[PDB]
This record gives C-alpha cells, sequence and structure tokens, in this order.
C-alpha cells in the first residue's frame, strides 16, 4: 500500500512530571512524537511542514536512500513532500535534522519518534503459537536536559519512558497471566545507554534492530545505546500480579525509567500503547514547581544563578613577585546551543569572558555551532553586541557600572542569557 | 535435584583496597553476595531473612515467573520462603528489591550476587574436547559509590572484580598453559558498561547471557551493559607468563577492574574461582586511610565539607537597579538517598534550602524516595525537623546563632548530614 | 606471508581542530598511529622501538598468545622483536602497555592504532556479487582529555574519526551512487561507547568483531564499546548527494564525530582511507587559539586556574559554639597522572593538601599510580619537595610568604602544576 504521514515541526512545552515542565521542540506538540507503523514493501509518504520561526528538518531511519536533500534545511513556513520504499523490517528512530550542528542540537531539545516496519517473515513466537500477540507494546526510552552544558557532560536530569517520568507506575498497564507480548523498543539516547529488564521475566526471543533474522534467546536484559532497537516475544507467566518493566542502569531507572506490567485474569484491553509523549501544553501554570530548558532561561531562576564575590585582587592590590595580579576573568561559555552560566551576578568592576566551547563552526543559522552575544533587553549604561565566534573564540566586556541586561544569540534566537552588574550603596 | 540457598539482608563494612572501608548493604556479609549454582531443570528453594532494622527484598533473574509478591517488601526479622524452576540456562544477577525507589538505592550499596544455571547442552568447547573446563573462573564486576549525587551522575569512585580493587594482582590466578577455562562473567553496574578483555588472548566462543544458543566467535572483548553477563571458553596459549584480564572502558580499569592469570607449567590446580567479596568487618581500624558511605558521614569528613562565606549580599546593602539585593539561599540536595553536601559551614544570618531531587515520591519507607531531615544531636539553640518532600519540593531555615547538629532522614535513618554555623567570637 | 610492520614510541603534538594543539604520546607521531594490514594465517614479525625519555610497550589483540614478557616495559633506547602468528580475522587495536597503571594512562595519551586481518573466508555481499569493493573505509572513533580528573570522570574534550575533529566534513569522502564500500570500524574509546550510522543508510551486513562468522543484517546502527569492533558491507542507494557518517551518541557526535561520504556519478576512485592521523608538529604556532594538555600545562592558563579567596577562619576568630575554627585546607588531586587543579592561586597563611586519587599503587616507574610533587626551577622562599604517596595518602604545606612555584612529579616527568601565593601590598 501507500502510506502518508504529516509531521509538524514547533516549539512546544511538555509536563515531564507533576509540577515540572520542559521547553523545547517537537513534532506534533509531542515528545516522543508521532508513531508511524508501515509494513514490508509499503511505500512512505512524508509530508514535513515547518511551523516555528527556525530552521528544522527530518532524517527517517527506515529509508535506505538519500534524505538531506529532500529534507533538510527546511526554512520557516516552508513544506517538503518525500517518499520511499520500506525494505527493511524492524523498529527505526526517525528525528529533526536541519544539516550539521543542528542535527544534534535540536534532537536533545526533543525532536524524535519511532517508526516501525512490520516484516512479511513472521515472528518465532507468532510461527510457533499459529496466532499474532495478544498485545503489542511500543516503548520510547529517552533523555531531558537543563542546560547545553550537561548535555555535552551526559548528564541527564530525567530519563523516561515515552515522555513522562514513571508515567507506566501512575498509570499501569493491564496485562493477563499467559498473554503473548510482543514488545517495540527504541532508546533515542541521546547519550546513555539501556539493559531493558522486566522483573518476573526471562524474554524468550529477542532482534536487534527488529529484524527477525536477528534473533537471541533467553535473555534477562536488551542492551541498546542510543538509537539501537529491539522486538521482545515474552508470554507473560500463569501468576498474578505486578511484572516491573524497567532499565538496569540503575543511575537512570531512579530518574524516571520505570513502570508496571499489572497482570490479572480479567485484565481490560485497553488502547494501543503507542510510543507517544501527552499532548503539550500552552502555558506554564503558576503552580509550576520547576520549568526546565536547555537553552534559555528556567523557573526558578535561583536554582541557575552564579553570584560571583569581588576577585581578591580587585577588593585590594595584592601580589606574587613583582607587580600586582589582574584580576581573573569570570567565564560565560556557549555550550550546546546555550549560555552557561544562564544567569550571572558579577560586582562593578568584572571582566567576562564569553568563549565558544561548540564545536562545528561551519554553513550557518539552525546548521552551525557559531554563536555571539546581543542585548535585547536594556537596564544599564552598557549594551553589548560580541563578535561572532568560531570554536575556541573568545571575547572579553569589563563592567564598569550596575545594571541589567537580557542578551540572546542572533543567529539562534531562542539561546538567552542574564548579566546582572551590583555595587555596594 | 531441590536446591535450598538461604541470604541474610543486612547493614555492613567491606574493605575494598588496603586501609579503605566502604559502608552500605550486603547478602551474608559479602559484596558480592553468595554465589548460587544449578543444574537446568532443578527446583530452587530460597528462604530470604531480614537481619536488619530496615526494610529489605529480593529479585532473582533467573526467575521466569512473579516475584515482588513473594520476595518483595521484607520488614526487618520477617523470613520469606519462595521456589520456582531453573528453566533457561545462563548467568544471572540477583538484588536488593524492598520496591520502588529502594530497588535503585539498595542495590548500589552493595546488595547483588550471581546464580548460574548450567545447560543440559553441552558448551562447544567442552563437546569438542570431550572433557569440562580445567578451571572455572566466575567474575562480577561492580562500582562503589562516595555520594548519591556522584551515583546519579554516574560518577563510580572504585570499579573492581568480586569486591576489592585489584584482587587478582595482589593474589594473581594460577593457570597452566595450554588449559581450558571457562569464565562466567556478570558486570552488575550498576551505571557503567564493561568489554572484557585478556592480554594475550583472543576468547574462541562466548555465549551472551551464558545461554549456548547465543554464540559469538573469536572476539577480543565481550560487551556487557549493567546486568548483562557471558560464559566465555577459552585455552591458554601455549606460552608462559601473565594474561591480563581487563575492562578495556580505561577509566574504569584506572579504578580498580584489572585481574592477572599467571601460567605456569607446573601450577597446581587451585580450587575454583568464587563469584564472592571477602567477609565485611564489625570496626573499622584505627589505621583506616578512608572510609567511604555513599548515604552517610564519610572519613575524612574535611573532604566532604563545603565551607561558605558570608553572601555579597548580606556582608552589606548591594544593588544593581534600585532596591537591594536578597542573599541567595544555600542549597542542601536529598539525591540518592543522601545529603549534598554531607557537612555544611555557614555563617550566621545564612538561609539554607532543602531540596527533594529523587524523583520516585509514591509509596512509603525503604519503598519511597520522599525524605525529612530531622536533627538527632543537638549543640546548638535551633534544631530543626523539616516536612516530608516530594520531588522538587523545598523548605527553607534561616540560621542566626552558631551551634551544630547531626540529622538524619526520617524515614531512611541511615541517611545522615551535618550542619554547622559560624560567628565571629568578637560578637 | 611473512610482514614486518615497525612502531616508534614517543612524545607528540597534534593538530586536532584548525588552531587546536593536543600534547600526548604517539606511534610514529600521528594518533592514531600507523594502519597495520595482514592476511588471515600471516606471520607477523613486529619491531617496536622506544625513542622517548620514559617507559612505554605495547599490546596487539590481534595476537592469540603471550605479549607482556615480550613487549612490556620497555626502557628509553630500547628495542623489541616479537613475532607471532594471524589466527584470527577481523579489526583489532594496538595500544601502548608499558605495565600497571601505565597501560590505561598511555592509552589516553593517543598511544592507539588498528591490525587489520583479512579472512580466509569470503564476507557475505563480496560473495553474492562475485567481486571485491569498489572502495574501503578504515575509521577508528577515539577521544581526547583536557586532564587526568576529566579521565576519571568520563567527560572527553573531543570525539573524532582518525584523529582530527570533523576531519571528513573540511574533506569529504567521494562515492559513486551504486559502489559496494566495506567499512573496517574501531572504537578505541578508552571511556564512551558509540553507535555508528549513515543517514540515508541502513546497513545491509556487518560482522561483530570483523570475523564472519559474527554476522547481524539490516541495522541502523552498529553499537560498539571502547575496544569493540565492526566490518559493515552496504552499497550506496542509486541516488546522489551527501551520505553523512555519525555516531548517534550526539554528544559525542557535536564534539568532532561526524563526517561526509559525497555521492557523485562521475566521483573518481580515490586511494582507501587509512585509520591514520594527521603527522605531528614539533612547536605549537604563534597562531594557536588553545593548547590541551591531559598530563600537563594547557593554554590559555587562566581556564585551568582556581583563586581562592582567604578563609573565613583565617580572616578572623570565628567558632560554632565553643573554640575558634581552624582553616579548611585547600586540595591538589593527583589523578590520571596530571595534578588538579593545574593551577592553584593562594593567599598567604593558606595550607594545601596533596593527595593521591590514582589507585594502583605498585610497580614502579611508569608501570606505578604512586605520585610525589617536587619545585623544580625555584623562584619562591618556601620550596617544597612531599614524599611519595600511595592511593589516598597525603601530605600538608603552609605558605607564609608570597611567590611562585612549577612543580612536577619526579616519578613521572611530564606531570607539571603550579602554586602562587599571593600577599597584600
Ligand atoms: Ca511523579
Ligand atoms: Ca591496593
Ligand atoms: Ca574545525
Ligand atoms: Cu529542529
Ligand atoms: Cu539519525
Ligand atoms: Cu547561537
Ligand atoms: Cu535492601
Ligand atoms: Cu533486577
Ligand atoms: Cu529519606
Ligand atoms: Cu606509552
Ligand atoms: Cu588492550
Ligand atoms: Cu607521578
Amino acid at each position: 500500500a501507500e502510506r502518508h504521514f504529516t509531521l509538524e515541526a514547533r516549539s512546544s512545552i511538555f509536563e515531564v512530571d507533576q509540577g515540572v515542565y520542559l521547553r523545547g521542540f517537537s513534532f506534533n506538540d509531542m515528545s516522543p512524537g508521532p508513531m508511524l507503523v508501515v509494513e514490508e514493501g509499503d511505500t512512505v509518504h512524508i509530508t514535513l511542514r515547518n511551523l516555528d520561526n527556525v530552521t528544522h528538518g527530518l532524517s527517517i531511519h527506515a529509508a535506505n536512500t538519500q534524505t538531506s536533500r529532500f529534507l533538510g534545511n527546511v526554512q520557516p513556513g516552508e513544506t517538503r513532500e518525500f517518499s520511499f520504499t520500506a525494505d527493511f523490517p524492524g523498529v527505526f528512530m526517525y528525528h529533526c535534522a536541519p544539516g550539521g550542528h543542528g542535527i544534534m542540537a535540536h534532537t536533545m531539545g526533543g525532536q524524535f519518534g519511532m517508526i516501525v516496519v512490520e516484516p512479511k517473515e513472521k515472528y518465532r513466537m507468532e510461527r510457533e503459537l499459529g496466532r499474532g500477540p495478544d498485545l503489542k507494546l511500543y516503548i520510547i526510552q529517552s533523555e531531558a536536559y537543563a542546560s547545553g552544558r550537561d548535555f555535552y557532560d551526559g548528564k541527564a536530569l530525567y530519563v523516561m519512558f515515552n515522555g513522562r517520568n514513571f508515567r507506566y507506575v501512575d498509570e499501569p498497564i493491564p496485562v493477563r497471566p499467559g498473554d503473548y507480548l510482543r514488545i517495540y523498543f527504541l532508546n533515542v539516547g541521546p547519550n546513555l545507554t539501556s539493559t531493558l529488564h522486566v522483573v518476573g521475566g526471562i524474554f524468550e526471543y529477542m532482534y536487534y534492530q527488529g529484524n527477525p533474522k536477528n534473533l537471541v534467546v533467553g535473555a534477562q536484559t536488551a542492551l541498546a545505546g542510543p538509537s539501537d532497537s529491539w522486538v521482545i516475544e515474552w508470554r507473560v507467566p500463569p501468576v498474578e500480579g505486578d511484572y516491573t518493566l524497567v532499565t538496569h542502569v540503575f543511575g537512570t531507572a531512579i530518574k524516571g525509567a520505570l513502570g508496571i506490567l499489572r497482570a490479572k485474569k480479567d485484565a481490560p484491553r485497553i488502547p494501543e500503547v503507542r510510543a507517544e509523549g501527552v499532548p503539550g501544553v500552552k502555558e506554564i501554570p503558576a503552580s509550576a514547581k520547576r520549568v526546565v530548558d536547555p537553552y534559555g532561561l528556567a523557573s526558578p531562576g535561583h536554582e541557575h544563578t552564579v553570584r560571583v564575590p569581588l576577585d581578591p585582587a580587585l577588593a585590594q592590590p595584592v601580589a606574587v613577585g613583582a607587580k600586582a595580579l589582574e584580576p581573573l576573568p569570570v567565564t560565560v561559555q556557549m555550550v550546546g546551543n546555550s549560555f552557561y552560566p544562564k544567569v550571572l551576578e558579577i560586582p562593578v568592576g568584572t571582566t567576562v569572558e564569553f568563549v565558544n566551547e561548540d564545536v562545528f563552526d561551519l554553513l550557518e543559522g539552525e546548521r552551525t555551532g557559531r554563536h555571539d552575544a546581543v542585548v535585547i533587553d536594556v537596564q544599564g549604561p552598557e549594551p553589548f553586541v560580541t563578535p561572532k565566534l568560531g570554536h575556541g573564540e573568545r571575547y572579553r566586556i569589563t563592567f564598569t557600572k550596575p545594571g541589567e541586561y537580557v542578551y540572546i544569540c542572533s543567529i539562534h534566537p531562542y539561546m538567552k542569557g542574564i548579566i546582572r552588574v551590583y555595587e555596594p550603596l
């Protein structure tokens, strides 16, 4: 058949926990984005629309043909149409791909999902039992970051199944003892490895990449690096109670990646568990505990604020050898399309040094990791507009008077920071 | 056969290097715990006893049947009895499972071990040679943490084979050139991946999860994430000398995960190398150079102490636009069933904000990641008790007078921290 | 056949990005080192020479026989000769092996490379097509570190294919639509996992370790931990354009691990891409923007400098209910054959505590992780010499007068740090 899907690139807000909101980028106002399911040999038609005010694009791992000419560098308001044949069965990632630096920077902000290509060849348990699964479960594991600095460092704030911390503890997935389950698992990462496990289960058959040829049997874990996938076949044992789904990378399980398969003889067949996030929200309620934003300003502001005391060399003349010591500059890094620290408070007389730690400094716009810092809200006498900095390039500003400045990158306008200059009354 | 094993949950202290002690939890006073070996098709009876003052439990990956109802949420002094059939051959992890948050928090404190299910189908090198191994080696790789903060961040202090840094450098494993070795390897993690390697060897046959069907041949490395396992068959080449066992993740090999197979023509046949820690101690000697405790107070105390100077906004009135700036609070995180920083020294007038960074705030007791802070050693006029905080909830306290305080969490009484408040003697 | 290769251990400087220089250790002045290619069943003769002023050695994973007796603990000026038979086909790492602690410490400084053992049994796509590859590509992924602290913590500064950030973006690899490519991939790490991917491709056949028996089919990623390898067979789809080679661990792709296969119908047949770095330099030019050195002093110096104010307990007498508080010591760690922080600036009256965080404290020289700290080129009134510290051992020094001290480890003389003591004028 011919199958058609529409993906819409957008800026969004995701509710990842009770009272916890994440700012980022989506397809169709959900993270993970819409789940696409086709059969091996189908023609797949994609319409990609950019509804945002920055450039986006698309990579789709089910296509064994050129994609970036057709689906990259999609400007604000532009549409693309692309078709391909699904020649390889299994479980595939899709994600945003503006091109260059932006492929990595946008993917980590929420722009990812799953496409399943169901094989003509039946999986082994289906063949052996003469019937299809009693239940199919589709799961994405993914990470959320508090800053571009933390993204470079591999320090995830939350890790989750289908876009919400402990989603399937709050709403346990109903199963029955004796059910043939088929699980479709994709770890999008983007940094951390996963080892998927069910407490009370040994997976009978698993298929690396979801291809029926790549058979592994009798496993306690399914090992998956970023963008690795598996199809897993397992019968629920003939005993009632909770069979917990978890990653055995326990420093990530503790951050949200744990759910429950609740086995009861009379359990209802509910709507299909798709690898899709909850719909995004329109605004942040005033009752929020935390707002996470890797690229821009986050709440509460005080947990992202660095207040620097006066350097000992500025408080008075001090020295080591011959002449007086100069004060040390205070660094603000450009890193992972963000400014680190996000909010800096310094005393009059301090020199700030911007430094670009992003590495890919070719191309332009959302395809580049070059950055500048340009004031957009001026409450002081010393507004600033830095040059555009390549990797490892630097720019110094000395602040001599009190004031407060909100600034952005002109190339990537969702990058935002604050400098405040204080003085004794 | 029917096979019976007894596991005893307890609080323990492990000597992980010369003069270096680690506080945590165990089964039977060793980390890794008792190694269990059965045959495929055996009936396995487990007796679990809780000898500690907090709740514990057990998960056992060789069981393909419901376990949490029968072995979870085991109260202090309680016993459970459970049986299952070993239907699947291989190398399996077992670990503590109070339930919920505690599964992750207790496992990282030391409560893990191995159960092996030997297959009825013989492995390929045994079949080909017509005999069993000349020596079996059972190995667990595991991590130790200085704090729950470091646990969240994946920053291990030590990484080790069978519970002690460079154990098999200090005591090399005797083998002979030409020996048929069979290695049973489990990476328990709980955070880091392993690539097992022997210097001077290429592994002939390997079996993912220890299942004979999952064959990989001719490998320089055996890739294993947390709770992944392998069985490996290899012949020692016909040349004497040291063949070093190591993980090729070299930032973890450097932390303790390296040992020696010492090949000599006249080497005695030693008893099998079991995947079990050295038994623990009851007191820490005065000779100790370091005490590590992820949940509580560590030694020396100064290496875990943050001393804050007076906020510039408190030192005098300061301003940006017009009105004076407020001082920033000093943060104490509850994270990985610990307080971070462990010891905080602040000047009078300072406000502390407790914030709960643990995420799972459901259930109760050892099953929850809710926390409070309650003073239990009062050496000042301002002892305190916070509410019980869920994820991302906060509580502020302003300290106006000098003093010191040791506090715990009432939910998890092994969590411990210190606040000291200082003031110039001139006042 | 009988094949002979010469490896020369030395100290080197690599240009890993434009204007960015990395100090470390090499074979033959390139990182990765020379690529060695043999056939299954060949006798391989190695000549190892140590051209440096510290001990080096060699481990070679293609040898299934004792190596360390013959190639370990190679003193300055020494030569070793070693032969073995290549009995196992695939893609193997080699690296420095002085012994003990130094195996890990030297390998992370750049001393690694690839040896390929081509199988007698033909790979599947070569069998099916009746001909060899149109182009062979040999790729190493490796990491670079700013400090031994960062090495312990898994925090790589750069991650790259064949020794230079975005090398194959700056110079894309020409291919033709329809080409049979065979890729020989080795992740040397030494810490991070990789998931190798081509944008617009699904890998047809892959071989774990490069052994023809270990077949995996139809994959979007090839998962590889440190020292894991693959051989990958893939046909370029019949469409012109760029097919991007990348690791899906996107926090490492963003640090330099991304390249381009540029597909054109009229592309010339270039020479095979060898898994070898760019030859090093003898001096760092005036133009340089960054010098990285995990063991020693880096540039600019101020980005590695910690300046401490006077302890509140030294400023004035303070107490917590009883007698006056003592000041807390300021820690310098010995960790990963380096001092952390690299540069420390402290006020007169401050006590410093050196602590050895390296764990392996047996053996001697480059085989041990024992360390001391000793002032060279003395130009301050209070020079120091610490004892040689084992793991977790400590030593205190109280500084009472102003001055500057450059210091080294006597055991590992390339380790270097600075302490400066300041005083009000
Ligand atoms: Ca919740
Ligand atoms: Ca030791
Ligand atoms: Ca560049
Ligand atoms: Cu995008
Ligand atoms: Cu991709
Ligand atoms: Cu920018
Ligand atoms: Cu427990
Ligand atoms: Cu488990
Ligand atoms: Cu608690
Ligand atoms: Cu070396
Ligand atoms: Cu090696
Ligand atoms: Cu040294």
